[PDB]
């Protein structure tokens, strides 16, 4: 397989597709099929991304469309895009020769847009290719296995299991040694905000170089040093492939690895189809389980609630006592923010009323899987639609995160009655003085 970035320009389309792995045997220890897998779904990821763009040119002799989609296909000859795409300078995406071949091409960018070839005929992109993160990460693992096999670091893992608002990112600013330790986490904002705050002082002592975002860590791995960590911090590590984080520990040459997470919130998530990750992959091998069971962020009645879903006696710092409430709505043409305000970080349980929220005219919309991890100081959450919702239930990750974001109030807005409804009930009717034994 491909084991250098530049060697994916000009590949043939064909030789990134593979058939539906979900036929993929492993051998192996847990770590080693996990760490498997993770490459694996990464060359799957490709896989269908390419073959999609190879489709909308192959499918139909040509394809034209009046609205904006999520992939564009550009006539070569006329510069002029026969699909309109929703994104802009794409990393890469497939080219069909003039002789009907299909090829990836690794897109440079500016004249008047795409610098093309003379026997370019058409080029198709999508969401998938605005950036070459997949590809950049495969050539960076494929160079770290020895025959297919990649190897356990022996250092020692600990999971610091911790409640909503139990200040995990406090907690590592605080037990990191700047000058010896790694500190990784997913998103780009993420890692800047745990620079700003490490740095509050004005003494700089997170750089880019201890404090960066896992794809950064991954994609430009080995580029110039190749430093030992003495520990290694990942926040957020339980929103990973568990295969990902076994190699982070290895190649931050760690001796000890801290990963910062909640099992009873929202895990990683497959998001590549036909992909399988079943149960016994899914789950973190770790060698010790720290717990933290003190919400410095949630009322009384939300750690009444937490403290039936952890063992080890929950508490809450907060002296707010009561902050839920809940009431019935007919729709979302019922309601708009001229005769429905909703106050606060306006959430949904899915993308679909997500946007049904958003076509009514409200602002700053975001589902509660988009905001795991945010505190707000009110939040309106509204469920829309009135069908059967999975997510939503007594012992969903979904509800724990729901109702663990606000620290003044929280308000529940849904067409039908449900579970969600039964424990702001029980919450609201819980003895007060059961309310004052949490606080600590």
């Amino acid at each position: 397989e491909i084991e250098s970035l530049e060697q994916f320009h000009m590949a043939t389309a064909s030789s990134l597709i593979h058939k539906q792995m979900c036929s993929i045997v492993y051998t192996g220890p847990l770590k080693v099929q996990q760490m498997k897998n993770f490459i694996d779904s990464l060359v799957a990821s490709l896989s269908a991304a390419v073959s999609n763009l190879v489709k909308i040119l192959k499918d139909t002799a040509a394809i034209d469309l009046e609205t904006r989609q999520k992939f564009g296909v550009l006539d070569v000859a006329s510069k002029r895009w026969l699909v309109k795409p929703s994104a802009k300078n794409h990393a890469w995406g497939v080219v069909e020769t003039h002789a009907r071949k299909y090829h990836v091409a690794l897109l440079e960018h500016d004249e008047f847009g795409i610098i093309t070839c003379d026997n370019w005929r058409r080029v198709a992109v999508s969401s998938e290719s605005v950036v070459y993160s997949d590809m950049a990460k495969l050539r960076t693992l494929r160079r770290l296995l020895k025959d297919g096999e990649p190897h356990v670091s022996s250092a020692k893992v600990v999971l610091v299991d911790g409640v909503p608002g139990c200040g995990k990112t406090k907690e590592i600013l605080s037990r990191v040694n700047f000058e010896e330790d790694l500190i990784l986490v997913p998103g780009r904002q993420a890692a800047e905000m745990i620079r700003r705050r490490a740095n509050a002082s004005g003494i700089i002592v997170a750089t880019k170089d201890n404090v960066r975002t896992v794809d950064s860590f991954l994609m430009n791995y080995g580029k110039g040093a190749r430093c030992q960590f003495k520990r290694l911090f990942i926040d957020e590590g339980l929103m990973l492939h568990t295969g990902c984080v076994n190699f982070l520990v290895e190649m931050s040459l760690c001796d000890i690895a801290y990963v910062y997470g909640d099992t009873q919130q929202i895990p990683y998530i497959n998001r590549v189809t036909g992909f399988p990750y079943p149960a016994h992959f899914a789950k973190l091998e770790v060698d010790e389980v720290e717990t933290r069971r003190t919400t410095l962020r949630c009322p009384a009645d939300v750690t009444h609630f937490l403290n039936q879903r952890y063992e080890g006696h929950v508490m809450c710092t907060s002296s707010e006592k009561k902050s839920v409430s809940q009431e019935m709505v007919s729709g979302a043409a019922s309601i708009n923010p001229v005769s429905k305000p909703l106050k606060g970080k306006i959430l949904t349980f899915t993308q679909s009323d997500k946007e049904a929220l958003l076509s009514r005219g409200y602002a700053d919309v975001h589902t509660v899987h988009e905001v795991q991890g945010e505190t707000y100081a009110d939040v309106s959450l509204v469920r829309l639609t009135p069908t059967p919702v999975s997510i939503i239930a007594r012992d969903s990750p979904h509800v724990l995160v729901s109702l663990s974001r606000h620290t003044k109030s929280l308000k529940y807005y849904t067409v039908v009655m449900d579970p969600l409804v039964s424990i702001i009930r029980d919450l609201e009717r819980v003895s007060s003085y059961l309310l004052d034994m949490y606080k600590v």
